[PDB]
């Protein structure tokens, strides 16, 4: 640049930080309104889902991501369900100065929907020339705008102000001509997105999903079986894909506790985490698979250092409710079920539905909160991939080099107190079969337990 | 001094897209392939046209860095032609300098760690039937490999 | 296979074992449950010989299973 002293100020994010936050979550979600055919970020501001979903509770979108939302997750993702015929509302203007009216303007609502987006259109008071734009949603005013009879100006005020972001203003034809006033005219010819919405949808929604990378998947809050084998049988080939993605569940209301056991007990891969108990948040019911979103949110908030077995939850209610026989049973069954063991709702324990079984796959296995330590050792490994494949050269200065960064994560693990013992090193056994392309190595590990149960005895 | 197994490309976009089924299937045809691997589009493998086959010309010169190894060495040894023919003697004094040489620039490679073994010596098999006028000579070396594959296995 | 980082853990039976045990045995039993007309090996956890052979004390297998 030129000679000079050329300040650039950065007060942007000084001290304006928090770190309550972590995680992030796949949703596909049916919606009323919003963005369709893509997987879309939501930060944890509600304000957010609110604007780019809407607000309606009679639908998937808004409910469970409000729960996922109040789970904590610090990236929310989701996808719009929809079925092929599921279309934008719109309505049509027409010029009144000639006798033979001629279209000249269209409105189009900006995402697909069904709902009563309406709009107004009177002659302006002050202005012989002008008509006065304004727009609703059943009556609720949106936005109001006032431009004279020149259908460019006048497209181009209705697209260019946000607070008329519900709706996308197109010009029919190029006249100068007076615009006819309506009055509360719907923008008709859209569909809504609850419209006969089946398994397919949910096949592409999760195709779709395959792009991203998640610390869970939760369903859209719906335990229709076929759709839970399906999503079974993908997060397994996303496994072995090397995409280690976590699959929460929750069985119908219907189910009794024995048939919610006996699904617990069909499942038994550790990804699979199944949801017996319905809860209340404020004053309405949920279902076990729509609070399995809201469980799957915190068990992702909490991340590593950190469980579930007793997190406190919001909901001010829980159904049906358990003896310590229940309870034992449920998790016998791998089923995780919330309790009231104190005046709120909690959280009885992390079991997910493998813990059925015991040894191989350890008991720590039937456990969630080890097997998101699994997955995020995983994901950090398959992170230095691309580090080292490829780029060094398989001498002993690279294994060396390679076994070094690996023991500085394994010891930033250990500064972290997440782990109170390891030691990792290369896989000689392997190492003397491997190819002169590849390397083996082996690490074993102790991961910090929490108190789960605990017992005390008294003397007087 | 490097390969293309997993590097970085420029691009932001990739199609056709594969699983590794069909990954494995251009591989085993030879074909290159690019691949989306994480955010990236990441070029799959170092595999040539060649790879269908395996023995004879060896696994390692269906991998793109192995040929441009060979080619290398090829062009440095046709370097030194103009050095060496023509302009010395044939006699054993002639025969070790070339060694010495060659020698010399084999040792620089593995200076670099390109090479973890290697020898150079005289042809004596082909030497006893070469013409007065002519030169034979050997070498094998084992170029240094990179990691493609890794496996790890966890105890806790 | 192709290029890339493949875990594969092998958390099995990491610190899960116990010496304890040795020998094996041979037994013709009577049974009112379980197969029959082959020789089946039973490991030393009782819940296996009551799946595999009933629960009944009136029989030799029950009883000198347990035994």
């Amino acid at each position: 640049e030129i000679p000079g002293f050329y300040n650039r100020f950065k007060t942007q994010a000084e001290k304006s930080t928090n770190t309550g936050l972590k995680g992030r979550l796949a949703m596909p979600i049916r919606a009323n309104w919003g963005d369709v055919g893509k997987v879309v970020t939501i930060k944890n501001d509600l304000r957010q889902l609110k604007n780019l979903f809407g607000d309606d509770m009679n639908y998937s979108a808004f409910k469970l991501g409000k729960l996922a939302l109040l789970g904590n997750v610090k990236e929310l993702l989701l996808y719009r369900l929809v079925d092929g015929n599921q279309k934008k509302g719109t309505l049509t203007l027409k010029d009144t100065t000639e006798n033979s009216a001629k279209d000249v303007i269209k409105l189009e609502t900006k995402y697909p929907t069904a709902r009563n987006f309406n709009v107004t259109i009177k002659s302006n008071l002050v202005d012989s020339d002008k008509k006065d734009f304004i727009f609703f949603e059943n009556t609720k005013q949106l936005f109001s705008s006032s431009i004279k009879g020149t259908i460019d100006e006048i497209v181009l005020e209705i697209n260019s102000n946000l607070d008329n972001e519900y709706v996308i203003a197109t010009k029919v034809a190029d006249s100068d001509t007076i615009l006819a006033n309506v009055v509360n005219q719907a923008l008709e010819g859209g569909n809504d997105g609850c419209t006969s919405i089946t398994n397919e949808s949910y096949l592409k929604a999760l195709e779709e999903f395959e792009r991203y990378s998640f610390d869970s998947f939760v369903l859209d809050g719906v335990a229709d079986e076929a759709l839970q084998e399906t999503t079974k049988a993908w997060v397994a080939k996303n496994k072995e894909l090397g995409k280690d993605i976590l699959l929460f569940l929750g069985g119908k209301t219907e189910d009794n506790i024995k048939q919610i056991n006996d699904k617990s007990k069909s499942f038994n891969d550790e990804n699979i985490v199944n949801v017996g108990s319905s809860a209340y948040y404020e004053n309405i019911k949920y279902t076990p698979s729509e609070v399995a979103v809201y469980i799957a949110a915190l068990s992702v908030s909490k991340g590593i250092t950190g469980s579930i077995c007793n997190a406190k939850t919001i909901f001010e209610e829980v159904e049906p409710r358990l003896s310590q026989s229940e309870v034992k049973e449920c998790l016998k069954s791998g089923t995780l079920v919330l309790d009231f063991d104190d005046g709120d709702v909690i959280i009885v324990d992390d079991v997910n539905t493998f813990k059925k079984y015991v040894d191989d796959k350890n008991e720590a296995m039937g456990y969630i909160s080890n097997i998101m330590f699994i997955n995020t050792i995983n994901k950090d490994t398959s992170l230095k991939r691309k580090e080292f494949v490829g780029k060094i050269f398989n001498d002993a200065t690279g294994q060396t080099t390679v076994i070094c960064a690996l023991k500085k994560y394994f010891e930033e693990l250990m500064s972290q107190g997440i782990i109170s013992e390891f030691n990792v090193d290369i896989d000689t056994e392997l190492q003397a079969t491997a190819k002169a392309d590849e390397f083996y190595w082996k690490w074993d590990a102790v991961k910090v337990d929490v108190m789960k149960k605990i017992y005390g005895t008294g003397y007087l």
